This record gives C-alpha cells, sequence and structure tokens, in this order.
C-alpha cells in the first residue's frame, strides 16, 4: 500500500522530526568531535530546527566572529572560482544574494531572509533541519517547494571539511539555484514524483538528486559548468570536477541512479546534464517507469 506522505506544506511538521541522526550526533572523525563548546552550540541549533513549526519565522541567529571569520575564508576561496566553474544561473543569481539577503565576507546570511528572497523569486522556502532525514522524508519537502536547511556553521579548525552539511553548504551550494525557476521546477518535480512511492522509487529519485542538484554538471555554450551544490561549497571538488581527472557520463537516470553515492571521498564519476529544461524531461520519463 502507500506511505503516508504529506498533503500540504504544514505536514513537513509531522516529518521534518522523523530525525534518524541528530546534528549534535558527530562523527567520530569530525573536527569538533572533541570540542564541548562546539558541541553545545550544535545542540543549540538543532533545537531550534527541532522547535521550529511551519507558518513560524525562522529563529534568527547571533553568529559568533569565529563562525563568521570562517564563512568570510570559506567564501572568498569560492568565489574565486564561481565565475570560471559554475553555471550561467548560479552566477546570474549570486549577486542578488549579495544585494538583498547581506552575502559579504564579513556576514552570514539569515535562513529567514533567504527563505523571504526565494519565496519571491520561486516559491521555494526554507526550513530549519535538526539533522539527517529519510531520503522520503528530505526529498517530500521538496514537493511542496521547502529546502531542509542546516543552520550551524562547520568548525573552524577546518574551514575545508565537507562531508556533511552545514549553513555554508546550504547558503553558497543550494541557495543561488534555488532562485532560478527551472531549477526550482526540476527539484520540486523530485519531491512530487517521490510522495507516496516505493522505497525502491524514493531511492532512484535520490540517487537522482545526488547526482543532479548535489553533484551534477551541466554543459552550456559548449562548456562544463557545475551546478551541484556539493561540488559549489566544496573548494578541491569544484576545481577537480572540471579538470582532465575527473570521469563524466551523460545524466541518463535508469544508468545514474545506479550509481554509488560517495560520501568521504571525491565522487568517482559526474553525470553532465544538457540543460535543468532536460534533466527534468528525462526524470520525467523515468519516473513513469517507477511510478
Ligand atoms: C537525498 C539524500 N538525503 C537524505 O536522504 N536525507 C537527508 O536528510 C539529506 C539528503 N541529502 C541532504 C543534503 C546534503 C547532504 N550532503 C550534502 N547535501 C552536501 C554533500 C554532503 C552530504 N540531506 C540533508 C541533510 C543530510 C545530512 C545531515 C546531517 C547533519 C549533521 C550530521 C549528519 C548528517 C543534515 C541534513
Ligand atoms: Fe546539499
Amino acid at each position: 500500500s502507500v506511505p503516508w506522505f504529506p498533503k500540504k506544506i504544514s505536514d513537513l511538521d509531522h516529518c521534518a522530526n522523523r530525525v534518524l541522526m541528530y546534528g549534535s550526533e558527530l562523527d567520530a572523525d569530525h573536527p569538533g568531535f572533541k570540542d564541548n563548546v562546539y558541541r553545545k552550540r550544535r545542540k543549540y541549533f538543532a533545537d531550534l530546527a527541532m522547535n521550529y513549526k511551519h507558518g513560524d519565522p525562522i529563529p534568527k541567529v547571533e553568529f559568533t566572529e569565529e563562525e563568521i571569520k570562517t564563512w568570510g575564508t570559506v567564501f572568498q576561496e569560492l568565489n574565486k572560482l564561481y565565475p570560471t566553474h559554475a553555471c550561467r544561473e548560479y552566477l546570474k543569481n549570486l549577486p542578488l544574494l549579495s544585494k538583498y539577503c547581506g552575502y559579504r565576507e564579513d556576514n552570514i546570511p539569515q535562513l529567514e531572509d533567504v527563505s523571504n528572497f526565494l519565496k519571491e523569486r520561486t516559491g521555494f522556502s526554507i526550513r530549519p533541519v535538526a539533522g539527517y532525514l529519510s531520503p522520503r522524508d528530505f526529498l517530500s519537502g521538496l514537493a511542496f517547494r521547502v529546502f531542509h536547511c542546516t543552520q550551524y556553521v562547520r568548525h573552524s579548525s577546518d574551514p575545508f571539511y565537507t562531508p556533511e552539511p552545514d549553513t555554508c553548504h546550504e547558503l553558497l551550494g543550494h541557495v543561488p539555484l534555488l532562485a532560478e525557476p527551472s531549477f526550482a521546477q526540476f527539484s520540486q518535480e523530485i519531491g512530487l514524483a517521490s510522495l507516496g512511492a516505493s522505497e525502491e522509487a524514493v531511492q532512484k529519485l535520490a540517487t537522482c538528486y545526488f547526482f543532479t542538484v548535489e553533484f551534477g554538471l551541466c554543459k552550456q555554450d559548449g562548456q562544463l559548468r557545475v551546478f551541484g551544490a556539493g561540488l559549489l561549497s566544496s573548494i578541491s571538488e569544484l576545481k577537480h570536477a572540471l579538470s582532465g581527472h575527473a570521469k563524466v557520463k551523460p545524466f541518463d537516470p535508469k544508468i545514474t541512479c545506479k550509481q554509488e553515492c560517495l560520501i568521504t571521498t571525491f565522487q568517482d564519476v559526474y553525470f553532465v546534464s544538457e540543460s535543468f529544461e532536460d534533466a527534468k524531461e528525462k526524470m520525467r520519463e523515468f519516473t513513469k517507469t517507477i511510478k
């Protein structure tokens, strides 16, 4: 039978707290694993998300000088790379965020402000999330153009620490493309396809999501460009993805969904979409075969 799925945006209240791994549950190898102050801070953030209910303004956070410096370091280095690496759409929307949401080296944008910006641009909004959700619950947010979004900042000891999302990843990797109508439609349709789908189908949709939204490449005016958020917030892999050292295959959901999603290393392969519109068309054909 069909598993429960959210029927309206406020129904995400009922699954967004189904957290499998809380954000305060640091990995053994986490840079902050032995840092008690950081652990409390991570608790503070997880509790903010847990207490959030749809309709709430997303709580504003006073980031510490240390957190802001970490953001600044990440922001400054990535922005050197974006003009030669990022896709059309990303480069078009990034300056709008500097103008209206306070994206600057010395200021971490607030999720509420970013959410309000996205609502006007594409109907996308942000929901703070305590930690890891099932693929089903995470993707279901996208059906209502809701992006589940971490609010904490990576540990300052390693501004280059990438195997968990932090708010640097969300704001620099995800948000500029959620502001693009073609991409917002593509993302929403992943979520819509996932609603009430089989466990098998959800897993395949999650893998397609991974190799587009998180690690996707696209071809634009004959050039390979980056649109994956995991790449756009990782200085080293951003460079690697467009070097000659990377293996690239065309995006093709029936083949892409067989690919293992790697966590603690660079991906072994990247998938190239022709455009957001083509990727959307390919998913539509694919979802008919699994749902
Ligand atoms: C469809 C797969 N998928 C899922 O099934 N469920 C998700 O919850 C999910 C997700 N995908 C992303 C977003 C995400 C995950 N990652 C990145 N973005 C960047 C590259 C590192 C991994 N998330 C959100 C998310 C994932 C992990 C955490 C987390 C936070 C602290 C400690 C451990 C884990 C918090 C939020
Ligand atoms: Fe992400």
